């Protein structure tokens, strides 16, 4: 039911879309969140997905952290997708603005391989400070499952498509 996507590879698709609106429309099995290790969904994609759940994602996340402790950078956890998806896969890409190792981006994308189909943002892009062109390259070279990438910014989407090798 994903519509309007440009096919980049056998398994990677891309669209200029707000991932919240895309999730509300498709109600995919899995929506990926651009999470941090504490699951504090303050801004970027995380803040937007959490706001769309009326903070239910944050309440569930705080209980998860209270029980399990923080995630690792490069790691993930599966929680409810609330009103957006069946599940939310909270994936922690390295935050270059926190001085985290960009080399952990491949480990972060490997989490996507545990799900046959996902709606996702580019990991470590936006407020996480990594080059989105590099994130897309790591995505295509790491993810083997079917990933539908939503890129909020039109200008960035055009740059990503036009520079895709
Ligand atoms: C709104 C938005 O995400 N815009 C945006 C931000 C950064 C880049 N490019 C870039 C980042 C870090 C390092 C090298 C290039 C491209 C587009």
């Amino acid at each position: 039911s994903f519509s309007g996507y440009l096919k980049l590879t056998d398994n990677v698709y891309i669209k200029n879309a707000d991932i919240v609106e895309e999730a509300k429309k498709v109600k995919p099995t899995v929506v990926v969140n651009a999470a941090n290790v504490y699951l504090k969904h303050g801004g970027g994609v995380a803040g937007a997905l959490n706001k769309a759940t009326n903070n239910a994602m944050q309440v569930e996340s705080d209980d998860y952290i209270a029980t399990n402790g923080p995630l690792k950078v490069g790691g993930s956890c599966v929680l409810s997708g609330h009103n957006l998806a069946k599940h939310c896969l909270h994936v922690v890409g390295p935050n270059v603005n926190k001085g985290e190792d960009i080399q952990l981006l491949k480990s972060a994308y490997e989490n996507f391989n545990q799900h046959e189909v996902l709606l996702a943002p580019l990991l470590s892009a936006g407020i996480f400070g990594a080059d989105p062109i590099h994130s897309l390259r790591v995505c295509v070279d790491t993810v083997r499952t079917n990933v539908y990438l939503a890129v909020f910014d039109k200008n960035l989407y055009d740059k990503l498509v036009s520079s895709f090798l």
